[PDB]
């Protein structure tokens, strides 16, 4: 077994390879998109993870696409996150913040000024996001057709990522994870299906990857490359965003470019919840030869699959999502070969302590 052995992840040393995947839970305070002490407790309970990767967190108000998702742009958000990271550190944990801009997976009612959300192109996501009703409960709503960003708006987006990383470093996070997956803004630019631009940010794969690589360079310069991770979902379809007709080649291009920056990690979300074709071993080998940081695999993993791929020298760590919702001490359970708590999906999104901080340890 290698799952319970340490791993250097950029500037941080994880004591094991069992990571907590980023999990949107939609329990922040509105107004202000403010993290809470309840969220702090939840993270503290999971501090034995080799690395906790937070719920996706807004870089800006414009970045918001879900009612109840937290931000990391305001003073009050910074102050609330500082308490949360301090609590994780008091338990000897490590925590990365996942930073997103939701782009077109959003709704005008939760945008600044009530305006249409932004994207690479003016194309509806054709999916749903989560708002809150008059009683504060999560509800699904169809996404609003976005406005295509103007060329002169792009530097501001890059700056918003940079600024949120300054704020994250201040707030006590150990690492940042850029959310370049699952059909959010960065992935909207990467995918030819969502990006129909004919300027320097669309068309060729170099142009489609331009924004994400400008963001990577800005955030490495703000902090350090060894503090930056990135999540990608570059093979298959995620929330109605496919990866185009040359998905493997285009993925390898991006990964070779990322490798040049010497970033801490590449986190590959391999499948959505409905599943699909596994990554080929050949593809995993191509990724591994091109990237010289930590590789984290995710998506309906088992401990056995993680051990197998780590043993094969293809990945370094695994991120578990749903099993971490339900098992605060997932590390101990996997180490001991104990049963896993029963999941309660009705309380994944929104609400309070129930289905959030009430899953027991062994
Ligand atoms: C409730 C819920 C919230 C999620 N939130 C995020 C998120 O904030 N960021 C992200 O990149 N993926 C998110 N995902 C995907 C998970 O990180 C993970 O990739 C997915 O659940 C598949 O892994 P699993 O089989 O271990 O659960 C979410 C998944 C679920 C079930
Ligand atoms: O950011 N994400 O990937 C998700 C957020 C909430 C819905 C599930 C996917």
């Amino acid at each position: 077994e290698k799952l319970f052995t340490p791993l250097k992840v950029g500037a941080v040393t994880a004591p094991n390879r069992v990571f907590m995947a980023p999990l949107t839970r939609l329990r922040s305070i509105e107004p202000g998109d403010i993290p809470t002490p309840l969220m702090g407790e939840y993270y503290r309970q999971r501090a034995s993870a080799g690395l906790i990767i937070s719920e996706a967190t807004q870089i800006s108000a414009q970045a918001k696409g879900y009612a109840g998702a937290p931000g990391l742009h305001s003073p009050e958000q910074i102050a609330a996150w500082k308490k949360i990271t301090a609590g994780v550190h008091a338990e000897d944990g490590r925590i990365a913040v996942q930073l997103w801009h939701t782009g077109r997976i959003s709704h005008s009612s939760i945008q600044p000024g009530g305006q249409a959300p932004v994207s690479a192109s003016a194309l509806n996501a054709n999916t749903r996001t989560s708002l809150r009703d008059e009683n504060g409960n999560a509800i699904r709503v169809d996404t609003t057709t976005p406005r295509a960003l103007e060329l002169d708006e792009i530097p501001g987006i890059v700056n918003d990522f940079r600024q949120a990383v300054a704020n994250a470093r201040e707030a006590g996070f150990d690492l940042v994870e850029l959310h370049s997956a699952h059909g959010y803004l960065l992935h909207q630019f990467l995918s030819p299906s969502s990006n129909q631009r004919t300027d320097q940010y669309g068309g060729s794969v170099e142009n489609r990857a331009r924004l994400v690589l400008e963001v990577v360079d800005a955030v490495c310069n703000e902090w350090s490359a060894d503090r930056i991770g990135i999540r990608v979902s570059p093979i298959g379809t995620f929330q109605n965003v496919d990866n185009g007709p040359n998905e493997e080649a285009d993925a390898l291009y991006l990964i070779e470019e990322l490798a040049k920056r010497g970033i801490a990690y590449l986190h590959m979300s391999e499948t959505d919840l409905a599943g699909g074709k596994p990554y080929s071993e050949a593809f995993r080998q191509k990724v591994r030869e091109r990237f010289h940081g930590v590789i984290i695999g995710a998506g309906a993993y088992t401990a056995e699959k993680a051990e197998d791929l780590i043993g094969k020298g293809l990945i370094d760590a695994v991120a578990f999502g749903r099993d971490y919702i339900a098992n605060p001490d997932l590390v101990a359970r996997l180490q001991k070969k104990a049963e896993l708590n029963p999941q309660r999906p009705e309380s994944f999104y929104g609400g309070g302590a129930e289905g959030y901080t009430d899953y027991p340890s062994l």
